[PDB]
C-alpha cells in the first residue's frame, strides 16, 4: 500500500508527450524526491511497454553506481506508473550548454570521464544504453554527471551477443544501426563520441535539413575539427568516430590511458573526490533554479486517462513493476 | 490476416457506411482502430470506386505525419476492414461544438498542418474533395489528422482536371457548383470555408436548404466581425476568390501569408512543434458485427482491395 497522494507534489520539474516529471516530497517530512509520472494508454499506444520494464530493472541495478540516477521505489495504480528517484537539481547538459555554447576542455574531459565510467558499469552488466545524449545527462547538486532515461537500454549483452532494433536520438545514432547490422556495446561509444564533439565545439559532428541527408552525413562526411581544439581532444574524437565497430575505441584498446585524461585518477574520480570544473547554482536541496519556467509555472497536476483502453487493456502488462529498496521501506513505516 | 485475430472491444463510430472498432490483435496486446464497411451497402449507394480509392490513398497515407495511417486492409464475403491507428484526440466537429470557436493560436496551428496535409496529397495527384471538421481527427499530442479519403480524386497531375459534383453541402467549391471541371482548386475554398469556421464558430454560407445555401456560395460575400484579425481577414478573403487561377494556394505561396509568420514549416512538418492544445477529454466517443444480393453480386467488384503496409 503505496499511493502517490502519500506525496505532496510542490511543482513540475519538466513534461512531454512521454508524460511527466515532478519535484514531490513524501507525507510533510522535508524528504524530496523526483517522480516521473506515466500513463498506461500513452505508454500502450507509444508501444513502450517493454521499454517501461527495462527501465525500472535497470534502475534496480543502478543503485550500485555513483554516475547513474538512482531510484528509491517503483509502483503503479489502473491508470499510473510512478518512478520514485532521487531529486537531481544541477540541472542537464543541455540546459547548461545552451546558456554557454561550448564547454571549456577541462570541463569537458570531466564530464567525458564520468560518462565513461557510467558507461563501463553498464556494459559490464550486459546493458547497452542507446540513448546517449547532452539532456540525458542530468548534474547533481555538486556538479558530477548522473546517467539518466534507462529505457531505451537492452538487457542480456553480456558475451558474443547482438541486437537488431534501429532507435536512439538521430544526432546520436552509430553507422552500423544506419546500415542495419546488429550490433554490440559500440553503438554507446560512437554516441559517446557525438556527445563529446557537442560539449567541445558547441555544435554536431553530422548535419541535414531532413534525417536522409542526416544519416547520409553520419554515414559517409568526415566531422569537422576547428584549428583551436587541443590536439589530444581531436584525437579521442577520431578514434571514436570510426565506423568500423571492433576497431572503434571503447570497443577496442584502453579509453582510459587516451592522453586526455593524464590528469584523471579513475578510483578518486569513480570515488566523487576530484572537485568538478563546473559546479551549479543550487541555494537549497529543494532549489528548482536550474529547471525550465514553462514547466514551472505550469501547477502540478495528473492527466485523465482513455477510460475505454484502460479497462479493454490487459491487466497483467505491468506485472513485476513494482520494486522497493529497503531505505524507502524505513521513511514509508514511520 | 483476418477479422478473427482482432477482439472488438469497443464500438467507437456508427454511420450509414458502417461501424468503427476499438480493436485488440490478438498475441501482441496491440490496439488498433477497424473501420468496418458493410459490401451490401456500398454496391447499393454504387460508391465501389470510393472504397477502392481509400485504400490505394491510405497505401500513400503512412508516408506523411498528418494523415491516418492504415496498417493493412482485407475483406469478407460480407464486410471489408480497414486497419487503422487508434486516434482518441477528438474530430475537430467535437471541439468546435465544446468551445464555439478556437483561438488565433490554435486555428493557425491546425490551418498549417492541414495545409501541409492538403499539399502532401496534391503533389502526389490526389485530390481530397471532402474537407470539413469532423474529418479532421486529433492525435493524443493534439497534432490534426486527416482521415476518410473516399472521396479523393487520383492521378490529378499538372495540367489534369476532373468533373464530378461531390463534396459537403457548407465546403463545396462555387466551380463544382456551377459544373465546371477542376483541380486541387476545390480544396483551397473548402480550407476557406475550414478556416473560418475555427475562427467565427459558425459557417460564411447560409441557407434553409441545399438551393439557398449553394446560391450564397455562389453569389453572398462572407461577413467578417471587427474583433477578428486583419491577417485571419486577408487570408481567408485570398481564400474566397471564386475564379480558382487566382485563388491563394493555387496562385502564389500560401506559407508566406502573414498569418503563418511566426510559424517553422519543416519544423512543423517533423511534429517538433507543440500543439497549442491538448486534449483534457481521453476518447470522446459514445460489441458485434451486425444474402441474396451478396450471392447476386459480381465476386470481383472488390478485388485487389487486400494490402499490407510493411510497417504492420
Ligand atoms: C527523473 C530525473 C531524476 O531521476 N532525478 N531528478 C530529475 C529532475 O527533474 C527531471 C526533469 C526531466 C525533464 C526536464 C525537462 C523536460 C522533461 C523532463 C528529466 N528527464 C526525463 C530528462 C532526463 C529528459 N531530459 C530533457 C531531462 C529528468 C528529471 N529528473
Ligand atoms: C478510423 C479512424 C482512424 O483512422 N483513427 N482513429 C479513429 C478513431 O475512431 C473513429 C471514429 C469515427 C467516427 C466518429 C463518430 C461517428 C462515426 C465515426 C471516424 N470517422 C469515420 C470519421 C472520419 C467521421 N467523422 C465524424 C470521424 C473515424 C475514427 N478513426
Ligand atoms: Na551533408
Amino acid at each position: 500500500k503505496l499511493k502517490i497522494e502519500d506525496f505532496e507534489l510542490h511543482k513540475m520539474l519538466g513534461k512531454g508527450s512521454f508524460g511527466k516529471v515532478f519535484l514531490a516530497e513524501f507525507k510533510k517530512t522535508n524528504q524530496f524526491f523526483a517522480i516521473k509520472a506515466l500513463k498506461k494508454d500513452v505508454v500502450l499506444m507509444d508501444d513502450d511497454v517493454e521499454c517501461t520494464m527495462v527501465e525500472k530493472r535497470v534502475l534496480s541495478l543502478a543503485w550500485e553506481h555513483p554516475f547513474l540516477t538512482h531510484m528509491f521505489c517503483t509502483f503503479q495504480t489502473k491508470e499510473n506508473l510512478f518512478f520514485v528517484m532521487e531529486y537531481l537539481n544541477g540541472g542537464d547538459l543541455m540546459y547548461h550548454i545552451q546558456s554557454c555554447h561550448k564547454f571549456d576542455l577541462s570541463r569537458a574531459t570531466f564530464y567525458a570521464a564520468e560518462i565513461i565510467l557510467g558507461l563501463q558499469f553498464l556494459h559490464s552488466k550486459g546493458i547497452v544504453y542507446r540513448d546517449l545524449k547532452l539532456d540525458n545527462i542530468l548534474l547533481d547538486k555538486d556538479g558530477h554527471i548522473k546517467i539518466a532515461d534507462f529505457g531505451m537500454c537492452k538487457e542480456n549483452m553480456l558475451g558474443d551477443a547482438k541486437t537488431n532494433e534501429f532507435c536512439g536520438t538521430p544526432d546520436y545514432i552509430a553507422p552500423e544501426i544506419l546500415l542495419g547490422q546488429k550490433y554490440n556495446h559500440s553503438v554507446d561509444w560512437w554516441s559517446f563520441g557525438v556527445l563529446l564533439y557537442e560539449m567541445l565545439i558547441g555544435q554536431s559532428p553530422f548535419h541535414g535539413q531532413d534525417e536522409e541527408e542526416l544519416f547520409h552525413s553520419i554515414r559517409m562526411d568526415n566531422p569537422f575539427y576547428p584549428r583551436w581544439l587541443e590536439k589530444e581532444a581531436k584525437d579521442l574524437l577520431v578514434k571514436l568516430f570510426v565506423r568500423e565497430p571492433e576497431k572503434r575505441l571503447g570497443v577496442r584498446g584502453d579509453i582510459r590511458q587516451h592522453p586526455l585524461f593524464r590528469e584523471i585518477n579513475w578510483e578518486e574520480l569513480e570515488r566523487k573526490e576530484i572537485d568538478p570544473p563546473f559546479r551549479p547554482k543550487v541555494k537549497s536541496p529543494f532549489d528548482c533554479s536550474n529547471f525550465d519556467k514553462e514547466f514551472l509555472n505550469e501547477k502540478p497536476r495528473l492527466s485523465f486517462a482513455d477510460r475505454a483502453l484502460i479497462n479493454s487493456m490487459d491487466q497483467n502488462m505491468f506485472r513485476n513493476f513494482s520494486f522497493m529498496n529497503p531505505g524507502m521501506e524505513r521513511l514509508i513505516s514511520h
